[PDB]
């Protein structure tokens, strides 16, 4: 049921800018989205994404591996967006019972307070909303109007625009802050900036801070995420459980984005007025455009709905972190017996979860890993396992298991998953222990030769090779094929060529000091500062198990590869032409 006082001007305006077209189609296939017309539009997107030829050039043995190769195939065109639509975002969470509401209303109000004790919440300029824009991803969309995002900032027509939304949203209104579709949803630049401006404090000001938070990894990387883990692992307790939500976005309730809402009420003047229309007008009341292929040629559809989450946001990332904890400590009191029933929670339950939460609430915190939608938790004992009636009502369904079947957790923190990778101990030749991230092997290479952009130059094509290159060299460099790999694209693109997108794989500097950076001198789990002289001294993982996370180095087709490797990194060299290239080979 759609509230158009608040969505009708959107939805006027898309009208009346598309009047002689305009109808409600009745075959519309939206069951659980509010459906209120369409008009004729022109197809966008592909049904392919493009290939980085430099890193196919270098990794011939995977061009037969079905996982590798179906990475390639994305399909944005309108038949490729209903799909996705169709399978995951046309679904219905209902609403949580009263007592879970309550759980959810005291907790949240309780995490905000922690959030805020250090913190103070605070207005994003246009100045570091610039500054942002002349780096890479904002997540606009750019349509029929500017060229780039680089090119609408300098514009002074641009702000004036971003004015009259932002005096509107100061009366409580909205106009032009709508979904695209193009599952990720975008925004016009100008409605990202106003979301920015008032949420971006979340990230800018780090309030998923593991120090803020507790429970959070924001700003953490991936060579500190494992030592995270096996800190969690030394707590008393319980087994360490890892549970996936299916389809977490979708899964956010319109109770949820009111809780997250409740750090307006840490805001003073017109920043909580202006983050007060963010939450009520474009999270809470969403309009939605998404392409739609029928037998007359593309129509853009006009949907509506209240309590999704759109991915690709400027808090989704905050808020999805805040809404697990939340989700995980509640889970965490129904193991421990905190209440007792979710369809309402008595007096004298309410005092008590109260109570818990100041008595050990910060302590529980501690005992997670939360990135967004993926959590690790070691609780108190293993009824953590089967305290399942507030996740359930909730929404946050697990993944991959009936509904009422308990958790299973481990027992060893080297079998975690957590942000898709495990985490294993390395013995250098020292004596010295590197924790070291380790993923499929096929997952990595898949998307090295995937290219972001479509038309992009040859050097471009080669500098985002370089990229993974060197985060291969600095992240995966325990794994005999990736560091072979990485060499070989280090020396097949000309040594001072930058790499394309803050990480530390950014920059032209030697690998090797950038490794005895991260790994020794700037590691606070690294007693011993002294570094490494050589790539020779840094290890690999054992042959038997490196193979394991997805290696070829026993096959036919790799030992082949190795050989002949300077054959191709020659021919890939060819083409760039008449350079200076480094070799990095042994
Ligand atoms: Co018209
Ligand atoms: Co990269
Ligand atoms: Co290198
Ligand atoms: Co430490
Ligand atoms: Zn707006």
């Amino acid at each position: 049921i759609p509230n158009l006082d608040i969505i009708g001007k959107r939805i006027e305006k898309i009208k009346q800018e598309h009047e002689t077209s305009w109808h409600y189609d009745q075959d519309h296939p939206y069951k659980t989205w509010a459906y209120h017309g369409s008009y004729e539009t022109k197809q966008t997107g592909s049904a392919s994404s493009m290939v980085n030829g430099v890193v196919r050039l270098l990794t011939k043995p995977w061009d037969v591996v079905p996982m590798v190769t179906q990475m390639a195939m994305t399909d944005t065109t309108p038949f490729g967006q209903q799909r996705v639509f169709k399978e995951k975002v046309d679904t219905r969470t209902q609403e949580p019972k009263e007592g879970t509401k309550k759980l959810m209303k005291i907790t949240a109000e309780w995490l905000w307070k922690e959030l805020g004790k250090k913190k103070t919440p605070r207005m994003c300029t246009r100045e570091e909303f610039t500054r942002k824009v002349r780096s890479n991803a904002a997540l606009g969309a750019i349509f029929t109007k500017w060229k780039s995002a680089r090119e609408a900032v300098e514009d002074s027509r641009f702000w004036e625009l971003v004015d009259k939304e932002r005096n509107l949203h100061l009366e409580g209104k909205c106009e032009t802050c709508v979904y695209n579709m193009m599952a990720i949803w975008y925004m016009w630049l100008g409605a990202r900036f106003l979301e920015f401006e008032a949420l971006g404090f979340l990230n800018e000001d780090h309030w998923f801070s593991r120090e803020n938070s507790l429970s959070g990894v924001e700003g953490e990387g991936l060579h500190k995420l494992g030592y995270i883990l096996r800190d969690v692992s030394k707590k008393e307790g319980g087994a360490m459980y890892a549970d996936d939500t299916a389809g977490w976005d979708t899964r956010i309730t319109l109770e949820d984005l009111k809780n997250e809402e409740m750090v307006t009420n840490h805001m003073e003047g017109e920043h909580k007025k202006l983050a007060e229309a963010i939450f009520k007008l474009t999270y809470q009341n969403k309009v939605v455009r998404v392409q739609r292929p029928t037998p007359r040629g593309t129509v853009m559809d006009i949907i509506s709905r209240r309590d999704q989450r759109g991915s690709g946001q400027v808090g989704t990332y905050g808020l999805n972190t805040f809404t697990n904890m939340e989700a995980q400590l509640i889970r965490q009191m129904e193991g421990e017996g905190v209440f007792k029933s979710i369809q309402h929670l008595t007096v004298t339950e309410e005092i008590a979860v109260q109570n818990w939460l100041a008595r050990v609430g910060r302590e529980r915190l501690s005992r997670m890993a939360i990135s967004g939608d993926d959590c690790v938790v070691k609780p108190l004992d293993d009824r953590f396992a089967s305290a399942l009636t507030a996740l359930n009502d909730m929404g946050k369904v697990r993944k991959d298991i009936q509904q009422w079947e308990p958790s299973r957790g481990w027992n060893d923190w080297t079998q975690v998953p957590f942000c898709s990778h495990h985490f294993h101990e390395l013995i250098m030749k020292d004596g010295r222990v590197l924790v070291v991230p380790c993923r499929n092997q096929d997952e990595l290479i898949g998307r090295a030769r995937i290219s972001q952009g479509a038309g992009w130059s040859l050097r471009e094509t080669a500098c985002l090779g370089k990229s993974y290159a060197q985060m291969w060299s600095l992240m995966y460099f325990h794994r005999r094929d990736l560091r072979l790999a990485a060499n070989a694209i280090c020396s097949a693109v000309p040594s001072h060529w930058v790499p394309t997108s803050k990480h530390e794989w950014m920059t032209t500097e030697d690998m090797l000091t950038v490794w005895n950076r991260v790994w020794i001198q700037e590691n606070p789990w690294m007693e011993d500062k002294t570094p490494v002289e050589s790539w020779e001294e840094i290890p690999y993982l054992g042959k038997r198990e490196d193979q394991w996370c997805g290696s070829l180095i026993g096959l036919t087709s790799r030992a082949t590869w190795a050989k002949n490797i300077q054959t191709a990194i020659n021919q890939v060299r060819s083409l760039i032409g008449n350079e200076e290239y480094t070799d990095y080979m042994p």
